[PDB]
């Protein structure tokens, strides 16, 4: 009794944001996910506002760095010493797995290294890449490395951002073989334990599977996997974070509604916790109709049996 | 009738919505020499989006579509696509494809592309020079400058992800972009149609309240600062809740959480922008949970407490 009344953005979506890569969503995605352990750490909120994670409000802040670099002699690496959004001290004994924002993923994430000289508003701006599988990647601790196309231009204590765009993959591979979006990187570098994680995810009830908000990341060399697929649109997390209505159960029934008929498409649940399932059986790249949107229904539980999908 | 609200989103928790970058600060200056026209960002309290507004917060100063080599040049030619990677219309009634950059200046990025049969992909450093003649969104053609002269195919998907801005270091420092002139979409000699229209405070002492940026600075000396009249989750949240305007202005108060306090209030006209009371180019020192809340309905020519 008395509860703020639970409710989802009626956004659609393609009017959406990827919560796990600054680009829009493109399409809902069902599969099986026996075959991997579903823990993505960026997109990741309860449906009473609750930030789980590395999650942030930002669509616009994830897989980006800010810091001040050095430069690794003898290559065109430079080591980022992390600084926080604001460009203040970053602290890494704050109880969550790594910077909010980190990428959550173990790929190789190409974008541009830029910078301003404060004294005098010069700039610079290189390409860029960091391997977040490998043991420079230590993110937790407060430092990554970047790849990049010089060895000589870029200065020392000075700001300097990582503004992500895609993702590579070593074309003398097997193709698509990474970016592995289900993989972890481990935040603290090779062998150490990550911390403070937003749990594994998976259905329980026979005969559903978890329904993915899916986008393709851009590629910039070689033959990448670029399908990324996250829990949450970003709008919903700034939804539930903004509005904090109490979960009066376990699940949220929601309604895929098209307004252009009146009929709904579909049903699903939404966890509490912060996912979607559905009833489905297969790998399905869902058909929509672009004015289509979810709409809360009812608070039901884990024994409610969707209608199948 | 429905309540209006505005997000409680902090200031640093938003998007710019000229450029897809965190909002920094709250900035107030004087307006009146010159012409603040911005077609992103643009949205009415009752959630009608005007000028090439559009609600993606990574759909802003972004292209998608084919593209072709300029000969002897490492200089693209892109035909426009729309979002949905469809062929672009230039007769809807708009400035430009919604997302297209609403100053002029020169904008870096990369420009990404995968061929459809094998998957392999490739990625360039671009720029696009939006008060260059080649600039003709509207016209379904923009410029880019890169570095290759052979690497990007025929007609495959291709993408521009914009980054920041660049400057000639070999003139006055920060004299470009130039924020508040707005490109020529269909070219030097056709003039701009169905703007958004230009904004500026009329009440005696006010000034525009501006949510500010830096954009990133990619080479020379840029002016990299960049002001938007919305943040674009309230684009977002006013297109969602449609809450109609019961007067002229939403008198919003700024409120600081550690305290209780109200720390100022301001205008928020229906049309989509906010005025102060000061005069004065200001920096707004705020708390970092400071938030921005409805109060109540008044008339345009309500006076403000000083801010
Ligand atoms: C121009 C081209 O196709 N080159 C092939 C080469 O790929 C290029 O390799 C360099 C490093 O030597 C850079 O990594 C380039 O980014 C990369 O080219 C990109 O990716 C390829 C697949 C094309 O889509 C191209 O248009 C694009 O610019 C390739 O090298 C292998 O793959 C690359 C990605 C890299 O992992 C290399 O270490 C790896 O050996 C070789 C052999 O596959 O073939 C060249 O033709
Ligand atoms: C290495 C350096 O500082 N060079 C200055 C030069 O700037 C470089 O010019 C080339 C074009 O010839 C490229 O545009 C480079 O990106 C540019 O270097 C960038 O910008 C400078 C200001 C530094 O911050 C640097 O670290 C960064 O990579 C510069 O040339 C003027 O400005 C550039 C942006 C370009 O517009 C030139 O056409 C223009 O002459 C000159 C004069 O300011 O000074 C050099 O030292």
């Amino acid at each position: 009794t008395g509860s703020k009344p639970f409710t989802v953005p009626i956004l659609t979506v393609e009017e959406m944001t990827n919560s796990r890569f600054p680009i829009p969503l493109e399409k809902l995605f069902t599969g099986p996910s026996g075959a991997f352990v579903v823990q993505p750490q960026n997109g990741r909120c309860t449906t009473d506002g609750v930030l789980l994670g590395t999650t942030q409000l930002s669509p616009v802040n994830i897989c980006t760095f800010r810091g001040d670099v050095t430069h690794i002699a003898g290559s065109r690496n430079y080591t980022m010493n992390l600084a926080s959004l604001n460009w203040n001290n970053y602290d890494p004994t704050e109880e969550i797995p790594a910077p909010l924002g980190t990428p959550d993923f173990v790929g190789k994430i190409q974008g541009l290294l830029t910078q301003t000289t404060k004294g005098d508003g010069s700039t610079r701006g290189h390409k860029a890449t960091v391997y977040t599988g490998s043991a420079p990647f230590t993110p937790k601790l407060g430092s990554v490395q970047f790849s990049t196309d010089t060895e000589n231009d870029f200065e020392t204590h000075q700001n300097t951002k990582f503004t992500p765009v895609g993702v590579i993959q070593d074309g003398s591979t097997t193709h698509r073989n990474e970016p592995q979006q289900w993989v972890l990187p481990s935040y603290s570098g090779r062998n150490v334990h990550n911390v403070h994680l937003a749990p594994a995810v998976a259905p329980t009830f026979p005969g559903e599977q978890l329904l993915f908000f899916r986008s393709t990341m851009p590629g910039c060399s070689g033959y990448p996997n670029m399908d990324l697929d996250c829990l949450l649109p970003q709008e919903w997390v700034q939804h539930f974070y903004q509005e904090a209505a109490p979960a009066q159960s376990d699940v949220a029934l929601l309604r895929f509604v098209n307004p252009d008929t009146g009929r709904v498409l579909f049903e699903c649940k939404l966890h509490k916790s912060g996912y979607v399932t559905v009833a489905h059986t297969g790998q399905h790249d869902l058909v929509i109709p672009p004015n289509g949107y979810f709409r809360f229904d009812s608070w039901v539980n884990q024994f409610y049996t969707l209608a199948p999908m």
